[PDB]
């Protein structure tokens, strides 16, 4: 290993994951890593600070080239550089496109259970969430394609926020899955917002199919959203990119970003994202080895010692989605009890809606010692409910 | 001098002010400085990068306490910390509050000539600009109070965006003026948005009266917006703060910031803004003397060498508002010609509406060597018109 995946970075006091924690508490909930970032990214940030003045910045061509090269090398899918639009973050970008591309009262389709912020930005903006729930049978989720299409074909359903890879279940959709969803959207004149923030984190030999790769019958109805945030542990960098093949939709999205105040990079976003996308390949390769090892440990350990929970098969993300239905306890109550009894803090599934009240979500992007600790604490919590 | 005000910071290529220039061009248009930032802010950024991991961050109580301390020490006007809400930018905060507190088609009052982004955020959001124009007589601007009140009393006039100190004329309103405008707004149930981003840059012995200091007859109708960005040359830091005494308005504004994606700090906003507001007093004191020296130089040089222009008397900001009406040329025509013939790039006043076509705006926040160069180029451009 050329990089450090053993030492937990010591945060300042306002960290959400680590701030204000009792002693020995173990946070494994919010989706950020307990690894130092790639030193090539750190080098770029430290070089930028040498300017020692931080006035207004433009988005350089080098930024879009870096995004396009990254998508080509890592995902065999090069976007055209002119498809790319900087935004300060994925969820702010979705929020702006909700306002620009739908009207108040319109419905926006998601596939529950899904990332909670999708509901916040839809409902907070005065749009209405509609779900084609994922079907859960035999420890696997699947799409009810007829229901999905009937909902997309509804006149007031105007946008689909598609989570690709899907958070929290950790599923990188197949090529014909993505192509089918895009064709359904296009046929029914629905804009497909493809949130691909987990796209660099496919752990099997499968890979992401970005929405921008679908053929031109449908490519004019898609937006791909990417960011180095999840991949490189850079949530607070506020650097993202919308990839929008449709030139007019693209320009409208850009204008909505500027009006909302999310179209201009902060003092680090451009050099740091360029460094990640140009020089982060080796660090990501080693990261995936660590994550595969951590998932292998969690799956082997919970299969052997905690048969009352079921880690779902997932091919993407560093988040494990764990069926706790056999405990007969609402996930929020269980997570509260588990924290009080063991100090382990994991995410209750309820906020993802769908059938999330039967699940917990566990963040495995930390050093293996923390994974070993956390799994034992989860075992302790499950078996002491038995008493 | 303890600090460096002679060396221009060496920017990277994607700078709005210094990027894409031709040989020997001298930019003095956009409002950012050509000074290094205070070393106390610089160190806080360098130390924060050492965390080497940038996940999610809360806004700590210490941020609002630093805002309160700064306002108390610099302006003798201590806001209650509970009034304060982080936002990533002043103009984005105005944009969010336009959408939250007015309806499409409603009128929003400004005082022309005024900062061009006021028009952008009002009209881009589908609201209508109404102006109570500042009256311009004898090289000074004044308020038509009857006209202002008549417009505020119009039912469709729902918000006033108040520039305090006023850009581009560089005028810090008197206490009586701020209180009078606030009471007019409250009397007619108009929300007063007081943009105080220039409030730390009063160059005379006068000071700003922040809107949040008005008495409670009217304090429930005001929002004060502040930021270290103008004061400390931190446009790209994306740290600002709304001060909203009314708790119901405060709750609604805070939710609007979160929905727009401007309510959460990037990786540097918190420690850098805190260092600025806790340790930037001495640097700002030295900056103000450098700015006064540059304004003194420019006024004396232009009075002696270019009597065809008149630098207006101003008490705030580092932007000179220069009456070019004696040149007999539209400011946009003059500034184009000036850049072509001399390479000096200043702002045409046309974008500020009002009587801005008779003015240019010149940024004096740069080393004296650049002020001398810029003044000579401006003289040469004036000289070459009647040749
Ligand atoms: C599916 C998904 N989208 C978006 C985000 C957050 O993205 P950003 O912080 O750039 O807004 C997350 C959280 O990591 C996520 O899981
Ligand atoms: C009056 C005024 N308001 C707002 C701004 C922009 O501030 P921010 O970048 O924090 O949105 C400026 C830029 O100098 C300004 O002059």
């Amino acid at each position: 290993k050329q990089y450090d995946f053993t030492h937990v970075p010591k945060r300042q006091g306002n960290s959400i994951k680590w701030g204000g924690l009792k002693e020995k508490e173990l946070p494994m909930w919010i989706a950020e890593m307990d690894f130092r970032i790639a030193p090539e990214i750190m080098t770029s940030m430290e070089e930028k600070l040498k300017v020692a003045a931080f006035g207004y910045e433009s988005v350089p061509a080098e930024y879009y080239k870096a995004v396009a090269d990254w998508e080509e090398i890592e995902h065999r899918a090069r976007p055209k550089e002119d498809w790319c639009v900087f935004a300060s973050g994925v969820v702010p970008a979705i929020s702006a496109m909700v306002r620009q591309f739908t009207s108040p009262g319109d419905q926006i389709l998601v596939q529950e259970p899904v990332y909670n912020m999708f509901y916040s930005v839809i409902e907070g903006n005065g749009r209405r969430v509609i779900s084609s729930d994922l079907i859960y049978e035999n420890s696997k989720y699947s799409v009810n394609w007829a229901d999905l299409e009937e909902k997309l074909a509804t006149p007031s359903v105007r946008m689909m926020v598609f989570c690709n890879p899907h958070n929290p279940i950790g599923y990188a959709w197949s090529e014909e899955e993505v192509k089918r969803i895009a064709e359904l959207c296009a046929k029914h004149q629905v804009l497909l917002i493809s949130d691909e923030i987990h796209g660099d984190l496919v752990l099997t030999d499968e890979d992401i199919t970005p929405a921008f790769t679908v053929d031109w019958d449908a490519k004019n109805w898609v937006v791909s959203l990417i960011s180095p945030s999840k991949t490189f542990n850079l949530a607070a960098l506020h650097a993202a990119c919308a990839i929008i093949p449709n030139p007019d939709l693209r320009a409208r999205a850009e204008e909505s970003f500027f009006l909302a105040g999310i179209g201009e990079p902060n003092l680090l976003a451009i050099p740091a994202a360029i460094a990640a996308y140009e020089e982060g390949h080796n660090w990501l390769r080693e990261l995936k080895q660590v994550l595969r090892d951590n998932f292998a440990y969690a799956r082997e350990f919970l299969a052997k010692e905690v048969p009352e929970v079921k880690v779902l098969d997932s091919n993407a993300s560093y988040l494990a989605w764990v069926d706790i239905s056999a405990l007969g306890m609402n996930a929020e109550d269980f997570c509260k009890y588990l924290r009080e009894k063991t100090g382990l803090i994991i995410s209750a599934g309820n906020g993802y809606r769908g059938n999330g009240h039967e699940f917990v979500r566990i963040n495995l992007a930390c050093p293996k010692e923390l994974v070993i600790d956390g799994m034992q604490r989860l075992k302790q919590g499950v078996l002491n409910l038995n008493n």
